[PDB]
């Protein structure tokens, strides 16, 4: 579902893109 995932991933990308302490790869 397109909806629902990226309303998660709004949600996910604010701190990865705030700030780039927390990277786990």
């Amino acid at each position: 579902s397109k909806c629902r995932q990226w309303q998660s991933k709004i949600r996910r990308t604010n701190p990865i893109f705030c700030i780039r302490r927390a990277s786990p790869t």
